[PDB]
């Protein structure tokens, strides 16, 4: 297993995802210093792009309360239904 | 483990989370004053938008068998419906 | 374990949930006679609105029989598309 | 337990409910005539309404082999989209 | 265990039909032109209604690798909407 | 058989590679048949959807430039979005 190869999946809700990046990270054999750095980085990029197009507007300084509570609706039916409804509008 | 990172899934029933919430609540080691401003302040806080839409509308007051019956209908097939249903008058 | 704190899942099937109810109402230390009661308050009032819905429907004088071959529709393609319908003509 | 609480479920295959059905007729202390006249009556009484619907179309005399082949249709996309949109005509 | 038995879940991919298929075919106790002439016979009559219609259009003559590659879209993204679209134009 | 790992219609790309990898590190092989079974197989035998993504990638592509464009496969976004281009298709 490598922290590099944790991806969000399509139907996997957040709170696991960075239950396992959190999860491997912690066993990744690095400094405190880059652990931090890869959560800057890692955990917005390997997300999906429904999470991702959430974080994206959230725009800096967030925290993963701030994260967390902003996509916990994905995958929810408000969220599945505003997204199919956006896109008929779009079509 | 942590009752701060109970959060209710996109697709958990209302009332797995609830279990897991005094299933873990359970195990904080607190007094039973905090434990209660914990219900009363976390469990609608954790929830999902769908929910909260739902609870913020009971307002306050509102008792737990009194909550779970409101969001019992979350994921099934009329709720689903209606959802789909308000949301193309949306847009 | 509590017969009160037995509630049907959105999207989990009758035919479970009273087997829940009676797995759970042969365990509660009581008498027969009140357990009857509860069958006949409980069991239709902590259901789902989509199976309430369509027990209110069949009016008093129903056998258990008459309501679970009542239900066993819902959560199908033929109730779901139903239901999502009648909610398309109302918005 | 017995034959007659044996039901559908709405999103249970209809393969699965007939291997049900015949692997608790094999146990239900009965007579081989009683047990046939059972297949005859529950067997298309106690299936769900979309497989009863196809069932009922086919009229008397339909076999097993000819049934099975009828149902395992249900809950495909055509099946649930075709159902979708008979639906939205009929309302 | 029966050969005759096996059959295409509405839900199931058919890699794993074909996996199952093959998985008693190994077992039925017969000759090896009985069950090459079951293989060309039965593996597309037992699948379901929309597998069966990808390969009435392919014809005789195909091969395996030639049909599995036309049958796992089946219940796909892309396969449920292009048979949604169909269905909501012919009515 | 390397040869019959197949990518199921709801199955996630990420597991799909897991479990070509898994067969192929076990395919007695040489490393330049292994490296070749990877570079024709793992793209052909993909579902269409991912396998539509990936033809849209053209080559020279890596996986970390794959697995980052079929993650969204199986998603709301996706559904909708394929959803709403067959209602103007058809």
């Amino acid at each position: 297993t490598s922290i590099l190869d944790i991806r969000q999946g399509p139907k996997e809700p957040f709170r696991d995802y960075v239950d396992r990046f959190y999860k491997t990270l912690r066993a990744e054999q690095a400094s405190q210093e880059v652990k931090n750095w890869m959560t800057e980085t890692l955990l917005v990029q390997n997300a999906n792009p429904d999470c991702k197009t959430i974080l994206k507007a959230l725009g800096p300084g967030a925290t993963l309360e701030e994260m967390m509570t902003a996509c916990q609706g994905v995958g929810g039916p408000g969220h599945k239904a505003r997204v199919l409804a956006e896109a008929m509008s779009q079509v």
